[PDB]
Parts: structure tokens; sequence; C-alpha cells
């Protein structure tokens, strides 16, 4: 709090001083005049520099803010990918006399498909809430949104309401009170509601609400000169596509006074904050919502051990009778041992599980539409070994018949394999068995019986193959059945070769098909156990080192992984990276190996289908590089002393000379993949440092650049040196006269081009780095060396200047880099060399020289008067 209110204040302070035109502050952090002590001339222009940008950023906010207030919205919503939906839940305006249950989600009507799962709150037959504490502390938090959910074209939520209570809202026969009966679906439409344009918390939309025909008052009554009307009753036969389809394009719904009152607030970021900063809004007892997605700020630690099962559509044929049987989802959790779990199905987020959870019931539907989303936990070793069954059971319209009537037809679907892997994601089919009672109820027996699309087709072909022991029965009915499962749980394995990469000594023949289809894979389901992945490769690699071809595959397999792992979704999975390098890689002689073949590959860089490969490798090399290294230093310390190390080092150095053969080979065919390998090739030279002589990589660093052609991409390498110098310079004790010189070569190259107009900035940056390094109080010793630089860096900077006299360029750069190199040396230097130029004329044109340049800089200056 004090950091962020000093921040604001010294904001608004330099933003008055701005308006008014007067003197604004330095030092924006920690005390605000710890600038002007000599501290660094180069960091007070960067602090002028960043300073005037963020004059300019704040003066252009308040100038779009003072008409319209839309940017900051999307920007606020921009910042983090976290956001929670608040429903205001006021009241709902019916009366039906059953019991009402409330049922929301997100629906995509352009993209067709659910977003979010549905949570249940209690309410009574006459528009009051069953439960009274969700009356008025109806605090519901929908989290597991991003920019890419909101920048769908037409983001709406879909609602539907299920009714609890007797079959039908009339007399005449008597009906069983307990179950479920779907009344409407309403849907509205959250565009501009989720952008945060306006915050009116207090206003509360009403939205009107369809639903399914219930009344034959109007419509039937009034029809003369032609009475012929021979039809039935559509009391749940409406399909939940179409219907949602319409309702979603229908503008305007004549609801009769039907609804209820919400309001949907946006709340950017977790429940880490939003229970302390949004109170008012989420309180603690706030149901929190997971949506069925993989996430997009993929943090270290989220937890979720949440198990969807969603039921869509089902055949359901007549049979004996004309009217199709009454079909109920009465499933339960079942263990290894066919053991009933209790409080394990949550059908709503954020309430209490039920130990059996039964399904809606439809008006004997042909193909009826469910649309029914549950979700089921249970613990991680547990779901190893449990069983779910879908028991169907007819309902009768009288209580008796419909209590006495057990399961018709029983399903079930696994959730584990034989193999090892778990249920596949995706459209899955069920077929549902009748006739036979006694051989789906002993648990024992129906552990291997065909419950899912897959294995069933897979036993069908084994019978077909080998008719032995595997028959397909003929118990199975006309009438099929379809699940969606996405499973967005921490421990299941949806993919064969990632058990084939954990169980590789059981099918270590199909290695070679497992590796090619690694680079594939999902990231999600990779970095789910990326180190169980790491670690089975590197045991491959280790124990397994005879087949060469093993060995390229493997290198390319981890190639992408890492690659994968350094993309802008999984920078928080690189803690996780180093922490497992530090506590669990085991690997003792893998570092000579992995050098060996990334010297093959930059020795063999001349195929084209390499070309990517060879590209992905040098953009992730400072992680493998870091594996290298934790490898090397782990057979060191185990071994305590090394004449490997030598060796080792002859290999680092054949692979730099490998690397300037590379460079020497021509640009036409890898004109961005060298570049990008000067771009990354100091990225672990710092850390290679504390292991290998720094002036022995000093000096190879220096003939790899000095050997580059200067006549292409010299932005590029003036960028890469920019890096060079910014690391491991500082560590100045052996890397004084054999940096500065390639320096100070570089920049007389960079000089005289009459194309200079872009290399400015670059120029610019180096020599503010290199003066910053001169000057650090951390590096000793610089007085000959400094010297030699006011020998050779003065006269060129006084000339670029002189050339660049032009108002237009970013002049005050060299402006600060020359008067820090000026103010920086003393009255010595200057008497040794500085006085000890060339002969009188020439020396006297010097001094005219900087007496024209210094009333040029002096004659209207071109500062921006702050």
């Amino acid at each position: 709090e004090l950091a962020e209110l000093k921040k604001k204040v010294t904001a608004k302070i330099d933003h008055g001083n701005r308006m008014l035109g007067l003197d604004l502050v330095v030092r924006d952090d920690n005390g605000n005049i710890l600038d002007p002590d000599e501290t660094s001339t180069i960091a007070l222009f960067k602090a002028h520099e960043v300073a005037s940008k963020r004059i300019e950023e704040k003066i252009q906010e308040e100038k779009s803010i003072l008409q319209n207030l839309d940017l900051r919205g999307q920007s606020i919503f921009s910042t983090i990918h976290t956001y929670g939906l608040y429903v205001n839940f006021k009241n709902f305006v019916c009366n039906i006399g059953e019991d009402a249950e409330l049922f929301m989600a997100l629906y995509d009507p352009d993209q067709s498909t659910f977003i979010s799962e549905n949570y249940l709150i209690r309410w009574g037959s006459n528009g009051m809430p069953k439960e009274i504490e969700k009356l008025n502390n109806l605090q519901a938090v929908f989290t597991d949104l991003s920019s890419m959910d909101l920048i769908r074209p037409r983001v709406s939520l879909v609602c539907q309401i299920v009714r609890v209570g007797h079959m039908e809202l009339k007399e005449g026969k008597k009906h069983t009170c307990g179950l479920r009966r779907p009344f409407g679906v309403a849907v509205m439409d959250i565009t501009d509601i989720i952008h945060g344009k306006v915050d009116d918390e207090e206003k509360q939309h009403f939205i009107p609400f369809q639903q399914i025909a219930m009344e034959t008052y109007i419509r039937q009554r009034q029809l003369i000169m032609s009475p012929l009307i021979t039809s039935h009753v559509i009391g749940e036969n409406e399909p939940l596509t179409s219907v949602l389809n319409k309702v979603i394009a229908a503008k305007e719904v004549n609801h009769k006074g039907q609804g209820l009152w919400v309001s949907l607030k946006l709340l950017p970021g977790d429940l880490t904050q939003v229970q302390k900063n949004f109170s008012h809004l989420v309180d603690r007892s706030t149901a929190i919502a997971r949506k069925m997605g993989f996430p997009e700020i993929i943090l270290p630690g989220d937890v979720r051990n949440d198990i969807y099962v969603t039921l869509i559509h089902g055949e359901f044929d007549k049979g004996k009778k004309k009217t199709p049987k009454n079909v109920e989802v009465t499933m339960s959790v079942h263990d290894e041992e066919g053991k009933l779990l209790e409080k394990a199905i949550h059908p709503g987020a954020g309430y209490e599980g039920i130990s059996e959870y039964k399904s809606v019931v439809y008006y004997q539907v042909k193909q009826p539409c469910w649309y029914e989303t549950v979700k089921v936990s249970i613990a991680i070793e547990e779901v190893t070994r449990c069983h779910i069954r879908f028991t169907f059971r007819h309902r009768s319209s009288q209580e008796t018949r419909d209590k006495s009537e057990r399961a018709f037809g029983v399903a079930f679907v696994k959730l584990m394999n034989p193999d090892g892997t778990t249920l596949q994601d995706g459209r899955h089919d069920l077929v549902v068995y009748k006739g036979d009672n006694k051989k789906m109820e002993d648990a024992k027996f129906y552990l291997t019986l065909p419950g899912t699309k897959m294995e069933m087709e897979e036993k069908e072909l084994q019978a077909s193959k080998n008719l032995v022991t595997f028959t397909p029965s003929k118990d199975s009915t006309k009438d099929s059945f379809q699940i969606a499962t996405l499973i967005c749980s921490t421990k299941l394995t949806q993919n064969v070769d990632l058990l084939g990469l954990l169980n590789w000594r059981s099918n270590s023949q199909n290695i070679k098909h497992n590796l090619k289809k690694l680079m594939e894979v999902d990231g999600g389901e990779i970095v789910k156990f990326l180190q169980d992945t790491l670690d089975a490769l590197f045991n491959i690699m280790m124990e397994m080192s005879d087949s060469e071809t093993y060995d390229f595959l493997v290198f390319d397999a981890l190639v992408f992984i890492i690659s994968l792992i350094g993309d802008i979704k999984f920078q928080h999975f690189n803690p996780v990276l180093e922490t497992y390098i530090y506590k669990h890689f085991s690997a003792t002689l893998a570092y000579v190996k992995l050098s060996k073949v990334l010297n093959f590959y930059v020795a063999n860089a001349d195929d084209s289908s390499k070309t990517e490969l060879l590209f992905a490798a040098l953009k992730a090399l400072k992680y493998l590089f870091r594996f290298i290294i934790q490898s090397r230093v782990l057979y060191l310390r185990f071994y305590g002393q090394s004449k490997d190390g030598d060796e080792f080092n002859n290999s680092i150095r054949q692979l730099f000379l490998a690397f300037n053969m590379l460079m020497d080979r021509p640009l036409e065919e890898a004109v961005k993949i060298k570049g990008a390998a000067l771009k990354y090739l100091p990225s672990i030279i710092n850390d290679v440092k504390l292991v290998f002589d720094p002036v022995e990589l000093s000096v190879l660093f220096c003939k790899f650049i000095q050997s580059i052609p200067d006549n292409q991409l010299v932005r590029q390498k003036l960028n890469c040196m920019t890096k060079i110098v910014e690391s491991t310079l500082f560590r100045q004790s052996e890397c004084r006269e054999v940096l500065l010189p390639l320096l100070t070569d570089q920049l007389s190259g960079q000089l005289d081009d009459n194309s200079n107009k872009p290399d400015h900035e670059a120029s610019s940056q180096l020599l503010s780095n290199i003066l910053e390094v001169l000057d650090r109080k951390d590096v000793g010793a610089t007085a000959v060396h400094i010297q030699l630089i006011m020998e050779r860096l003065l006269r060129r900077i006084n000339r670029t200047v002189i050339g660049m006299n032009r108002q237009s360029p970013h002049i005050g750069s060299f402006v600060a880099c020359m008067i820090a190199l000026l103010q920086q040396m003393d009255d010595s230097h200057y008497s040794h060399y500085i006085s000890t130029f060339k002969t009188r004329q020439d020396i006297i044109d010097f001094l005219m020289e900087t007496f024209i340049m210094f009333k040029d800089l002096i004659g209207k200056n071109v500062y921006a008067k702050d």
C-alpha cells in the first residue's frame, strides 16, 4: 500500500508540474531525491525519458477519459486473464406450485458450445426461496474466464430452470413427490455487460423468460369452419438446440409476468483478493464455479480434481408400447468392489454433494436433448479403482408403480483403462442393456462388460478376430445414448503416449512411435506430468544410449517439450522446472552426451528439414544448457573432481568453433535462424562463467563475434552485443582489456557508414551500458582502461554529434553519454593524453571543432523544457 500510494502521489505531482509547466520530480521510487547524487547520468537520462513517456501516456489517457470511458475498462480487463461473474439474484417473480431449482451456465451462440457449468439454488413453490439464507446473501462467483473468452463475438448466459414436484401441475391423479420436470430456458446477452463500461450494481435488468407450452385456453378453443384436430400435448418434447437457438435469436419474449432480477458484475482476479477487497460483493460463503476449460494463466498449484460428465442426447425407442419408456439416469459412485461412496457427485459448484444423483425427465421423446452437466470428485488414489453405473428406471404416473418398478436398463462407464489410460475426452456414445437383472448387479461381474464406445468396439473386433472367451451378447436393445467427457483433473492420463513414456519398460517396441507422436501432444496434458516425462526421457537416454536414432528422437522430443515450456503460456512453470532441476535432477553423464548430440546437430546443420528443429533448439538453448550444467556439476560433486572437465571444456570450444562455421556458411537459407542463434547464444554463458574459465569464454566469444561479417543484419548483432556487455562485464576482474577493444572496434566500424540513421539508438545503448559498467562502484581499478577509452572514444562521438546536429533524432541519448564520459574522467587523464594530442595545428583544429559543437549544443537546445 505504501509503494502504490507513493507511486500515485508522485505521478499526480508530476502531472501537476506538467500542467502548470513547472519542475517535475526525479527518482520515481524510494526517495525521489536520490537521482542528483551523481549516481548515474545514464540512469538519470533513462529516468528523464521514462518520465516523459509516462507524461505522454497519462495526458493521452486524460484526453481519452475526458469524453469516453471505454478504453479504461478494456485495459483493466486485459491486464489479467482471470475474471468472475457476480449474480445479483434479488427475486424470482413467478408462481407455479412446485419446488424450483436454478441452473445457469455460459453458452456461445456462434460456437454452439456451452462454456461454464450449472449451480442449483433451492427455491419455493410461490416465489420464495426454500432456504432463506440465499434470499439476501446470494453471492456467487463463476471463475475461469479470460480475454479469449471475452473476445467471443457473442457472449451470452444460458439459464434453464427445472421444477421439483409432481409430474403434472393439475389434478386427476397422484404423482410421486421429489422428481424433476424441466420448465424453460432464459438467455440474456451480456456482450456489453462484461466490458465494464458502466458499473451499476443497483440496477436489476429484467430478463424475459421463455418456456414450453403449458396452457391450451386460447390456441385451440376457437376454431370454426373446419374442426379436424388429432394431436398431443408437447410438455417436454422440445429439443434443446433448436429452442435455445430460437430464444437467443429472439429479441422479446411475452413472459406474461415471469422472470427474475439479476445483474452481472465482472470482478477481475481470483479468490485471493476478491474475498478481501471485494467483500461487499464476494463474501466468505461465496460459491466458486470452475469452468470446464484449460486455464490461461497456468500458475503452479492450480489444484483441480473435477471429473465432468455431460449428458447430451440419447435414442429411446417406443418399444412394446407406443409411449417411450420413462428414463431417469439413477447414477451412483462405486469403487473396485462396487461400494457406494457418499458426497461424490456435485451437480452445482459450491453446493454440498449427494451420494446418488438422478437426471431430468422428458415427456416420452424419441430423441430428447439433455445438456446436463454434473461434476464428480473422487480421491486421486481412489479414482484409479472406481466405477460408475447408469441405471435407467421406468417411472409411472401413480406413485406405487413409480417406486415399485426397478431399473429396466442399466448402463455404466469405466473410469480407467486396462493399459493405464483414462477415458479420453470427446463425444462418446452409450449402449443400454435390458432383460437380465442379476448379471448387472453383482459388482465383480460387470467390471469387464461393454459400457463405453471404444472398449466395446475393441472387444467386438477381438471377438471377430478371435471368438474365444469374448462374444457379443444379444441383450443389447435398439436404443443408444451419448455422453460428453471433459475431465479437468490433475491426475488423469488421456494419452497412450503419456503412459508409454511412463511405462516404456513394458512396451519398449513402440518407443519410436511414442517419440514420433510426442510432437503433437497437447501442452496442458504434457505440463501436467512434465517432470515425470522429463525423468523418463532422461532414463531412456541414460540406460538406452546404444542406438543413435533413439538419442536423436529423444533430443528432438525434449527440444519440443522445452520449447513448449518456454512459450508465453508457461512462464509460471519455469520456476517449477528450476526447482525440479535443483531437487530431483539426477543426471550425471547426460551432460556430455547432450553436448555431443548438439555438436553433431550444429555440425550437420545443412539439412532443410532440420531448419525448424535447429531454430527451436537455438531458441531453447538456455534451459537445455541449464540441464547440462546441472548434470555436469552433479557429476563433479559426486566424483569430487572430474578429469573429464578438460575434455568437456574442449567440447565447448569445439561447439564454439562449430558456431563459427555455421556463421561462415552462407546466410541465404538461414537468415532468421542464424539471427536467432546470435540472439540467444549469450543466454546461458553468464551461468557458464560460474563453472568455465571467464578469460577463455571471453576470448572465445570475442573471436566468435569478430568472425561475424559486417555486411548483414547490423542491428541484430548490435542488440546481441548489447546483451553481451550487459552480462558478465560487471565481473570485470578478467574481461576489461579483452572486451573493451572489441567494443571500440565494433563502434569504429559503426561510425562511418552513411546509413547509421537507425543504428543511432543501438550505439547510444552500447555507450550507455559501457559507461554504466565503467562507473559501477563494485568494479575497482579502471584507470588505464578509461585512459585508453578517452584516447579513442572522444573524437568519434564529437564527429557523430557533428553529423547528427539535426534536431529530429534522439540526440539526448548521445548528449547524456558524452556528458557522462566527460565528467567521469578527472584532470589526470586529460593532462596525460587529452592535452597530449597530435601536432599543434591539429590540436587547434580539435579545439575549434569542440568550440563549434559546444556552441551548437547550447545554441537552441532541443529538450522538452522539463
